[PDB]
């Protein structure tokens, strides 16, 4: 129709480039309805192949500035979205964008000016969209309307590894802390409790030097005056592996280091430590600095913060001595012995100081690192084990420490963020690992892939299926905006026939193995489930098709990963430990992580969909933590899994205000003869069965009252 008018001379298309995915070509002359179409490209020109149902992207107006609210594009399409973003971040170094009320984070990989208290005021008490994009804007929008409705909120972040969530996580905390801000101090403890959990909680990965290896969420409380005096944070499955284990250039949960950094302290000579690179645990990556961080000043940094927190020197003491002793475990001598046995020296000078720390027999220990029990009813049996077995045992030993200690620390600063008074409201800030794929994925991967699935599913349930159901329950008039439904590859991970069923089975199995587990997958998905898929040249890896990325997952590990114990007799002897703090972790007070897992997340999706959520989704520019610097396909790539486009596209075409309510707050055939008789404006108010629809239409007749 009027659409090839639009295609003419002096006007601008986007094609396919392979590097920056699109680039621009002006149109040489005007376009005919109906099969070729000739463009000048910037070094030269072509007769570009076109589809007369299809046409090239027109190109939008340039303007001085990129527009701060993606949904005022003419041209609403992904390399319109791709080109402002662009200009947004290359030359304007802005990197908060709007899509409606979702906001647009880009990591500029340098710090910037625009997070102190003067900004965090001028954002106070301003509408979202008065202001320029920023996350304070967000966490204003939240804070406004959870006093206004009396209604619980969540800040909702999202993006993978390296992305920013972490960083938008803290910064939302830090406007709510501000503008609560005077209490009659518990703000100051609230945002304390992020660094003690990164210090226990973060590593640094290939990906991200501060990737955090666990889940968080994290509930504010506010009082009926909308002042915070409280707070709750839930975790979600810890990496535990990252004890025992760390690939190239990668390094064990920060505080290690910090402790190490700190060896030579006249406070922590008892522990007796050394540099990161004497211990197996610490060593492993082949680089324990990160480049611009100082670990004993952050040893010095958390100290403080327990601090902060209400805890003393001596239980700071008492939680630095797990820590040693879980670094002197690692360095216990485990030899050969023949062929089919292993020894520990109750003499190893490691085995020493990890039981003088945690108060234990070395004899004992060095005894059931090495054997194992087995109890029938007939009889009691000591199998020996070989040192692959005992090194196994003894790292999991290890894991398992770790795991309480985290648990511990998490539970006392739940304890130091407590509340005497009523919770009027709360809002939930949700911060978990994201996305992540390496040359070599397991057992961990997998989960936080699952995990991202699943907010995924979130985000989409929200944002496109109630949203767009109400509207055709309300019988109005409604383009449906598609989205991609990953319903699908959730259902895959853990529906009943899925693979974590599966593992659960080969788990519960004596002779259970991870090939055994591999062989079933192949067989029940191969060539029947699109989204699975065996590489041609693999008989040990399976890949997923995830909403992001395909993965491809090792099958080794899973089992063991998936079932996580410990030998009854190494843990029988931290039971009886004379050191306080180690026998209450290991004190007696079935099912698998990957079954803890999937009720875990269960709980929290459905915490979340009984708030207000407000989405944040995060994107990183490129992949070599490059200040300011745009990788156009890694973006773009990131842009399509987040359905980014789609949510312009409802974000521009849905009706921001929602007849019964009509009438008293300031029969339905008069209500809307009555506003249509009001307003000349027809198109600028829809009406539905049962509600009457404002395009800011809604604003103009509150200023008139
Ligand atoms: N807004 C920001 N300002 C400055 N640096 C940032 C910002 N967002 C991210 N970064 C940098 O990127 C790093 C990784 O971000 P992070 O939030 O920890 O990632 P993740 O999404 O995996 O939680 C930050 O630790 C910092 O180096
Ligand atoms: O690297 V991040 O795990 O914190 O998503
Ligand atoms: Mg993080």
């Amino acid at each position: 129709m009027a659409v090839a008018e639009l295609y003419t001379q002096y006007n601008r298309v986007w094609i396919p480039d392979p590097e920056e995915v699109w680039k621009s070509a002006e149109i040489a002359k005007d376009y005919r309805v109906g099969k070729v179409l000739r463009l000048l490209l910037e070094d030269g020109e072509l007769d570009y192949s076109v589809n007369p149902e299809s046409l090239p992207p027109l190109r939008n107006p340039d303007i001085l500035v990129g527009e701060n609210d993606l949904t005022a594009l003419s041209y609403l399409h992904e390399p319109a979205v791709l080109h402002n973003l662009r200009i947004r971040f290359a030359e304007s170094k802005l990197i908060y964008t709007y899509s409606g009320i979702i906001l647009v984070a880009m990591n500029p990989y340098k710090q910037l000016p625009i997070y102190g208290d003067a900004i965090i005021h001028a954002y106070s008490g301003q509408n979202m969209g008065d202001m320029d994009p920023h996350i304070f804007a967000v966490a204003e929008e939240a804070y406004k309307q959870m006093a206004r409705n009396n209604r619980n909120q969540s800040i909702i972040v999202s993006g993978e590894s390296g992305a920013g969530k972490t960083v938008s996580a803290r910064y939302a905390m830090r406007y709510f802390a501000t503008v609560s801000k005077s209490g009659s101090h518990v703000e100051d403890k609230v945002l304390a409790s992020n660094p003690i959990t990164e210090a226990v909680g973060n590593a640094k990965t290939t990906r991200n030097d501060n990737s955090s290896r666990f889940g968080k969420y994290t509930e504010i409380s506010f009082d009926e005056q909308n002042q915070i005096i409280g707070a709750n944070m839930s975790t979600y499955l810890l990496e535990k592996s990252r004890v025992v284990f760390q690939s190239e250039n990668e390094r064990n949960y920060h505080i290690f280091y910090q402790l190490c950094a700190s060896a030579q302290q006249s406070e922590f000579k008892h522990l007796k430590l050394g540099s990161a690179e004497e211990f197996n645990y610490t060593r492993m990556g082949g680089n324990t600095v990160i480049e611009g961080v100082n670990d004993r000043a952050e040893m010095v940094e958390t100290q403080k913060t327990f601090t902060l927190l209400g805890f003393k020197e001596d239980f700071q003491m008492d939680v630095f001595k797990i820590l040693a002793a879980i670094l002197h475990l690692g360095n216990v001598q485990i030899t050969a012995v023949g062929n089919e046995r292993s020894s520990v020296s109750e003499d190893d000078s490691h085995l020493k100081v990890f039981c003088e720390l945690l108060g234990l027999e070395s004899g004992r220990v060095a005894q059931w690192l090495c054997n194992r029990k087995i109890v029938t009813s007939s009889e009691t049996v000591v199998k020996p084990m070989t040192r692959p077995q005992a090194v196994n045992a003894r790292d999991a030993l290890a894991k398992k420490i770790y795991a309480h200690l985290f648990d511990f620390i998490v539970e006392r600063i739940n304890q130091a963020l407590q509340f005497s008074g009523k919770q009027h409201t709360f809002i939930g800030v949700l911060d978990i690992y994201g996305f992540e794929t390496f040359d070599v994925n397991s057992f961990e991967q997998f989960c936080i892939n699952y995990a991202n699935e699943k907010l995924q599913q979130q985000f989409n349930m929200h944002v496109f299926k109630l949203e767009q159901e109400e509207y055709m329950k309300e019988d109005i008039p409604w383009t449906l905006i598609d989205f991609y439904d990953n319903q699908p590859v959730i259902d895959l991970i853990e529906a009943k026939m899925g693979i974590l069923e599966l593992l659960d089975e080969e788990c519960l199995l004596p002779h259970g193995t991870d090939e055994n587990w591999l062989q079933k997958l192949y067989n029940n998905f191969v060539n029947r489930n699109p989204l699975f898929e065996k590489p041609r040249m693999s008989n040990t890896s399976f890949v997923i098709q995830h909403f992001a990325d395909k993965v491809e997952y090792k099958c080794e590990g899973f089992l063991e990963k998936n079932r996580d114990t410990v030998y009854d007799m190494l843990v029988e002897i931290l039971r009886a430990s004379k050191f306080h703090l180690c026998a209450n972790f290991f004190q007696e007070n079935r099912t698998t992580v990957g079954s803890k897992f999937r009720s875990s997340l269960y709980l929290l999706m459905e915490t979340l969909n009984a708030t207000t959520p407000h989405y944040v989704r995060c994107i990183k520019p490129n992949d070599e933590k490059l200040p300011f610097e745009f990788d156009s396909k890694r973006i773009v790539q990131q842009l399509r899994a987040c359905g980014v486009l789609e949510t312009i596209r409802i974000s521009a075409q849905s009706y921001p205000s929602r007849y019964i309510e009509f009438y008293s707050r300031y029969k339905k055939e008069v209500c809307k003869v009555v506003l249509h008789r009001l307003i000349q404006d027809s198109n600028q108010y829809q009406f539905g069965k049962t509600k009457i629809f404002f395009r800011g239409q809604v604003a103009y007749l509150e200023k008139l009252r």
